[PDB]
């Protein structure tokens, strides 16, 4: 199998409408946000703008290809796959995606994608003037499957640019499952607290 | 019948284009605001923007499968289901939706469709610092779909933002069936009034 | 004949590409705009924002069907059917419609396409803040058909927002059929004229 | 033939992705400036806002069809016909194409694409607020095809609300070769005399 | 041949979704900022709008033809070839394309790619208005394809508007290959550094 082959594959039979759940588990789907920028505080209006990188992996087994002689890995359309629906609860705009809308899928099925995001949010502002700072949380699940078909979890400045206005000084993250009063079921999400100051 | 055959059944026979009315009865269409933010008053203009559930329900035979050893539920994309065409009257913007545009459909052809969107209309502002706070009102029906087609019915703070710089006081409902100097027929509209101030 | 069948059979055959003409005489377009709001004067620049219906009429008897026994009209996606090419001359940006794309089609072929626009235009704003108030006056016609192959011709607060910062003192229409340096026929426009002014 | 058949052939041969050269001469391209509207002029950071009709017209004749008792022209959407690829060197948006996008085809293959457009300009603003005005010249020529694949050549609709007037307007042919490349390019530069009224 | 043909074999064949590596050597491709304006600084923020053609060259063996008898190239839209998945770290905005979006490929396969665009990065806005100016530091490189797939290297005012608020002082390149917290591999860019300043 070369790439060509691999992907021709991947096109003629991925499914990208279906979940690829495993024998009635959920789809299990890691999210992990690497902050790269803080654009636009208004500590009066409590919003935020924010660039990061969204990681988030998750398995498709109906991807996976015998890698014997093989390429061991392929960068696909996210057209071309299956996607977890995952919405920022508390973005007051649309995610504005920076990258090329491609994922890393390798030959086991296990998928890496990993857009550089820009997006607005309306969080706790407060203190982002003090040294304590403020603590912004983002709230992140899928939007219109349960706990039974996906599941959700987690994995500093690294990335974190020096010509921002701010500094980070902490992120801590969480998982919640949490029922609405829309439906029966429980929908899971991770929540990452954002703690930053204006330098 | 799995998830798989349900999903690739309804791509291939769903007809986005053809309301699924039953024996000449109206489609009935449930529509229920839930109110996430108040971003951007203007008193003086009477301008305001909103971001909200659009919480939006019908049933649609034509999707329904056997859900005996089968799942009950998909998630759809909307552009393989027929989709009521409901429009905001006093919208002065286009809705920006910010989910997954995915409904959820039901073994028995019940359809759930719950986009976020972020909106601006013209209403009411006045007195939206006093105490008594304002009142604004968003109007939303079926644009092209008279009574005999589409009748469209409702179904408050739980999931508005704590950061806003506005509460909401209440929210009422009210459903009407108006006849337009354009067209012979009623069209139903349902009238969300939205009771909020600056805090 | 029930709906599944029309929408199929449009879908089919309709050929948006190609104007209706029927016998080499020009399809009459029938072109009224219902103001629903006037939302950013502007007298220093004479720009003026805007939101109108713009009922929109034409037959097309490529649509036809016999309704015996058969509903009587079909919305259908604009996409399906050939649409005239209007535009606003004095229009200094592009319109951004409001609502969901559909045309309502009789079963005799005539259409209805009404979409709620909001358009900025380039107009006379002097005197918005007299009694007297401005008039604001917006050119639409055929921007590629000329004469022979499109007619266009036209059919107050009504529909107007009592929260709008102005009020519509009078709304009248002008037909004309005009020859453009770029080329030998003449191509017809109405004229809108909207005398508004500040309350 | 009627225009339903003219447009199915159009559709079914035309290949929009194929420049349509004779004998290996150059497509010969007019590009026309109608200037419309001058909208948010701005002196200090040297940026306009410009709304014109492009008007652009080239021959194709894999488009030609007999016209003898025939339509002798049909409305065409550009998605539908090879168009060339001209853009402004000096913009600092993207065309906000304001118009519908059909190109008017004639049965000799003659085609006339006018689409409105709103563009914004980095240009020479000094001299708006002045009596002799400010001149400000617009690049447009072919991207991607150099001046032996497409030629470029130049060939009352004001806003009388707009708060600038047109003194004049130039236009001038160049052919510039760059850096990346061996061949020469063709342009138009279109230049703006305008004033604060 | 003629370009019709060669297009139409182009379109049928050019598998836009596959890296054309050759032999397992990684793609070779090299980017170059011509700069044409600088629109918006914030030396407060450290924003800047930046407009430059971003020449990108690169082969893909599966386009060449026999140019005996038929042109030596023709301009392709991107739509229909592989393009390398560049993206800049530190742009935060999406880049707004200027330009017709085609390509100008050669019969042996070379690819040149040179759109004109409008973008905003987060950089080092401090010392505009010195005599020294500020150095703005762009990276560009693949987002996805390690240094086996794709390698990535370079090739000042010449075509920098005389118009704009600013001027460029000097334009210097260096290439990098980083190895990120999310993967084994190494991924390359290329470091642009403007150093530029407000006129007057
Ligand atoms: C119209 O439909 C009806 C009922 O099926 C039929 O009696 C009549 O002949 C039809 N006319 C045409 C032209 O098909
Ligand atoms: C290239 O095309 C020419 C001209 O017809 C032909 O003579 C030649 O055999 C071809 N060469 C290859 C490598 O196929
Ligand atoms: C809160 C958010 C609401 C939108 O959900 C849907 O559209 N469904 C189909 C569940 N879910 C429950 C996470
Ligand atoms: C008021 C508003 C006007 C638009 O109507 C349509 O476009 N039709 C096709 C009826 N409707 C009737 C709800
Ligand atoms: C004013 C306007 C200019 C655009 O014309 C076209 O695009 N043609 C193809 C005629 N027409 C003459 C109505
Ligand atoms: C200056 C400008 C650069 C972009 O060129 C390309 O995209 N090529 C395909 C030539 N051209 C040469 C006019
Ligand atoms: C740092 C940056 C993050 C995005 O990575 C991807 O999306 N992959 C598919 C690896 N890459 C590795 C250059």
């Amino acid at each position: 199998l070369d790439r060509a082959d691999i992907l021709y594959n991947i096109r003629q039979t991925s499914r990208p409408d279906v979940i690829p759940t495993q024998r009635d588990r959920p789809v299990a789907v890691s999210v992990s946000l690497k902050f790269i920028n803080i654009l636009e505080v208004n500590e009066i209006t409590n919003e935020v703008d924010v660039v990061f990188w969204q990681q988030t992996t998750w398995s498709d087994r109906t991807l996976a290809w015998n890698s014997s002689h093989s390429p061991d890995q392929v960068s696909v359309p996210i057209s071309s796959l299956w996607v977890p629906d995952l919405a920022a609860y508390n973005a007051i705009s649309k995610p504005e995606v920076l990258t090329p809308q491609l994922a890393r899928v390798v030959s086991d099925g296990e998928v890496l994608y990993m857009p550089s995001i820009r997006q607005r949010f309306s969080c706790d502002v407060s203190g982002v003037d003090t040294e304590s700072g403020a603590t912004c949380r983002i709230k992140i699940g899928s939007w219109t499957h349960h706990s039974r078909e996906i599941s959700v979890d987690p994995t500093d400045s690294e990335y974190f640019s020096q010509y921002s206005r701010f500094e980070i000084l902490d992120v801590t993250q969480k998982k919640n499952s949490v029922t609405y009063s829309c439906c029966p079921e429980a929908y899971e999400d991770v929540e990452v607290s954002l703690n930053f100051r204006k330098k």
